[PDB]
């Protein structure tokens, strides 16, 4: 019904720090015939389930170094993979994604699951769409780590979260020109760019979803969401700021990577006022939009965060 192809499994046989057992779904309400494909590690009877959400232009591959140190603490985790993304199904046409087509796979993921005691892990787009799920079903989170993202809301009711996309010249204009226009677009060498301390292997799994740029509709599609806010996005964001300021309760633990020309200092601390008992960051110096990417310690310190507090 909507037209998708697969990546060939063999794109992925050599890749680098990555041992984890696919799973997959193609049995969604609402995405018949997709077949969706996301990790679930760790004790899968485990009370708390850490729910890893990644962005543009990366997979699951991206929490590859946190997934264990959640694991490894007696928790179920759980990293999908967009559609459009890592091992996941990509539908051909830009105009198949949608933030709500994004948004109502993660909540069909959920249901299906049926996740609970869930640890939101969230950056970028993962966090676009991951913070305007808890106030759809409030009764199954309780615990959030953020890393550089925020709302998708309009410029006037939060100008922070809309400045990012204009200035400056080397950040989301460039970021989203490296993105939409070249008509060979390679992953690998636009990752090493974004995230200099990346290996070439590293560097390479992230190119892995893509053979050629028929594959990439999904990738294309993001920062063109960023940049051209349809109603339903704008008005969902905005009804989430009112969730985290008024209606959360949990424990929040946020990570800010510094040099992050996007996402930086100036779009998190807005957003740590926002969200409602939401502590002092741990500031990442040598971290850039990919804080994942310096993971570890992230995990630990925010696992270390929660503990004091059990």
């Amino acid at each position: 019904m909507i037209n998708a192809i697969r990546t060939p499994d063999q794109r992925f046989s050599n890749l680098d720090q990555y041992p984890f057992s696919p799973n997959y779904l193609d049995d969604l309400p609402g995405y018949p015939g997709l077949r969706a494909h996301y990790l679930d590690e760790g004790n899968s009877d485990a009370e708390d389930v850490f729910l890893c959400l990644h962005g543009e232009p990366t997979w699951s591959y991206l929490y590859r170094k946190m997934i264990p140190v959640f694991a490894e603490s007696g928790a179920r985790v759980i990293a999908p993979d967009f559609f459009g993304f890592g091992k996941s199904d990509k539908p051909v046409d830009e105009e198949d994604y949608t933030f709500e087509f994004h948004r109502n796979f993660l909540l069909a993921l959920i249901e299906r699951l049926d996740l609970r005691n869930i640890t939101l892990v969230v950056q970028d787009w993962g966090g676009f769409l991951g913070l305007t799920l808890p106030m759809a079903d409030p009764s199954r989170f309780k615990r959030l780590i953020i890393m550089n993202a925020c709302l998708m809301t309009d410029p006037v009711t939060q100008p922070a979260f809309s400045a990012f996309v204009t200035q400056p010249a080397d950040g989301f204009t460039a970021w989203k020109y490296d993105l939409v226009t070249p008509s060979d677009l390679r992953l690998d060498q636009f990752m090493k760019r974004w995230a200099p301390t990346l290996t070439e292997a590293e560097a390479s799994a992230y190119a892995a979803p893509f053979p050629d740029t028929s594959y990439q509709a999904g990738v294309r599609k993001f920062p063109k969401m960023v940049a051209q806010r349809d109603q339903a996005c704008i008005d969902i964001s905005t009804e989430a700021i009112s969730f985290w300021q008024n209606d959360w309760n949990g424990q929040t633990f946020m990570a800010i990577g510094m040099k992050d020309k996007l996402l930086g200092p100036d779009v998190m601390y807005p957003m740590k006022a926002l969200i409602n008992g939401c502590p002092e960051p741990l500031e990442i110096a040598d971290a850039g939009h990919f804080v994942q990417e310096f993971g570890e310690q992230v995990a630990r310190e925010a696992l270390k965060h929660f503990a004091e507090t059990e």
